[PDB]
């Protein structure tokens, strides 16, 4: 504007993502976190979870909303049908915007600045969440294009966590969780769902000796949501979480 | 943007747009619809006055948590980083008083005028009140005395019409009780003027409980309100919703 130059350094824009996210102004969150990823120095594994609870929420209020007008939409007897109709595209354009800016993060600096492969999990992971719900909203002929770029990422992360990662780890556990819902949702396989859903359970179940108290409290809680998961399909304050 | 034909929408679908808007929690929408409304010209409906009320309420509740939440941040840091809790409090006050005046905007160049019935100017007339009271809340020294006034001549006005064209449990009536005393507690502190202010109102409305018949969960609503703000004043934290 007629500003100096007296930007905000990096760790400043971290203490207003943080004070944006205690006063619910995820916008503002996303807005630091996107400038701090901008730099293009890998981020801390705070920065990294701060950005990812920052675009969980931001991408999470206008599914919710998308949600709510799309079913609007279809609860119609005649005029006002296309009324939400054009609500619910303006919606989509949000969304997609939103899905793109965060895909583009992933590729020109998230996912190739990725040191440990704790941290390209993590990515390729957030890759296929924001591809996916690109599906939720795509057109008929791009969704199925949509829908796999979605699912290579997922499983590229999967493959990796597998080798490289304990099944007690948030991340694996997280992805395990996103997975078989994209199985369950987006593909209607819910026999491929069920069976990542209780591997991934299992294992870690498996391994409970192993979870440190540093990891507890989220592993529980994703463990808590495949196995919540386990039975409805057999019989969200994921929103806080980065995983 | 700017590569539209004037082809846009006209009341009815302005209207529709705005409980779409509501429906999926997105109250700025809704606030631009009722505002592109309300600028119209005609004098709103019922149904309208309170997509209006409903929508502001939400746009600047969000932004008041929001500086209530940052301005404790401030304090609780008695300290390079109090400055950038400091500064995000600025940037937010002014969302807040952007809000504030283009609401205060509306009610003077056609709300309060298009007031036709005792019942509407009173319900206007405390919006009014209501946000020089949010005004208030974030001023500074030399313009507060005035905001401040503002929001007591306001409520003042209506309060007097109030009770010499309505009921004692009429809910905005009532509703407007609560929100004049809470201006006496909060912003002018007159605590004994806030508490009696309560207390009068709720008991002129315990009196009536002939005048009903279901508005009337909007009666007892406010009326349990009341009691609430003066428990809380009276005994040794009040809510925003």
């Amino acid at each position: 504007l007629y500003k100096k130059a007296g930007l905000m350094d990096k760790n400043e824009l971290v203490q207003k993502a943080k004070l944006a996210e205690q006063a619910e102004r995820y916008d503002d969150m996303a807005a630091c976190m996107k400038s701090v990823t901008e730099q293009g120095a890998e981020l801390s594994n705070e920065e990294r979870n701060l950005l990812s609870v920052a675009y969980k929420n931001v991408v999470g209020a206008r599914r919710s909303s998308w949600r709510v007008v799309s079913s609007i939409e279809q609860k119609t007897e005649e005029k006002k049908q296309q009324m939400a109709r054009e609500y619910r595209e303006k919606i989509e354009t949000e969304l997609r915007d939103i899905c793109n800016d965060v895909l583009s993060l992933l590729e020109k600096f998230l996912i190739p600045n990725a040191s440990q492969a704790e941290s390209k999990v993590f990515y390729l992971k957030m890759k296929g969440d924001y591809y996916r719900y690109l599906a939720e909203v795509a057109a008929g002929d791009d969704k199925k294009g949509i829908v796999d770029q979605s699912q290579q990422a997922y499983q590229e992360a999967f493959e990796i966590s597998k080798k490289e990662m304990q099944p007690t780890h948030p991340i694996r556990l997280g992805l395990a969780l996103n997975f078989s819902v994209f199985y369950y949702e987006i593909l209607n396989s819910p026999e491929k769902a069920c069976s990542l859903a209780k591997t991934a359970f299992d294992e870690a179940i498996a391994e409970l000796d192993t979870l440190s108290e540093e990891s507890y409290k989220d592993s529980t809680l994703i463990m808590q949501l495949l196995r919540d998961n386990l039975t409805l399909w057999t019989s969200r304050s994921m929103e806080v979480v980065p995983y």
